[PDB]
């Protein structure tokens, strides 16, 4: 499944763990509050986190501080309360990583309280 595509929610929602750390690009699943569900290999290509253990954290307090911002947090909030979460844009992951350029797409998952955000370098 490609970065982007129009039914990834789909794709994704009939996949496991291991077939989520098999993705060509990050892919985190949040609750409505950004407490992190799932967190796949790639994206911990990325930033330097293990997976296996940002599991029940919060995205936006604790793990990616950054991105407490209108451009980030203020779409994934507008997008949980309007139901309709599916959104791009560019970024730069820089707390304990090196400065990294990034592309994010957010959307809603088909099961309850949950939300996705992809994630690949550019
Ligand atoms: C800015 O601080 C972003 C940090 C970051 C983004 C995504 C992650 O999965 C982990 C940390």
């Amino acid at each position: 499944v490609a970065f982007g595509s129009e039914d990834i929610e789909n794709t994704l929602a009939k996949m496991d763990d291991g077939q989520l750390d098999g993705l060509a690009f990050g892919a985190i699943q949040l609750d409505g509050d950004g407490n992190i569900l799932q967190y796949n290999a790639a994206q911990g290509d990325i930033t330097g986190r293990d997976p296996k253990q940002v599991i029940g954290k919060n995205f936006f307090k604790d793990v990616a501080p950054c991105t407490d911002s209108p451009e980030f947090y203020g779409k994934f909030k507008e997008g949980v309360a309007s139901g309709n979460l599916n959104t791009m844009f560019e970024y730069t992951f820089d707390y304990q990583m090196t400065p990294t350029k990034v592309k994010v797409h957010m959307k809603k998952a088909l099961s309850g309280d949950s939300y996705w955000v992809f994630v690949k370098r550019v």
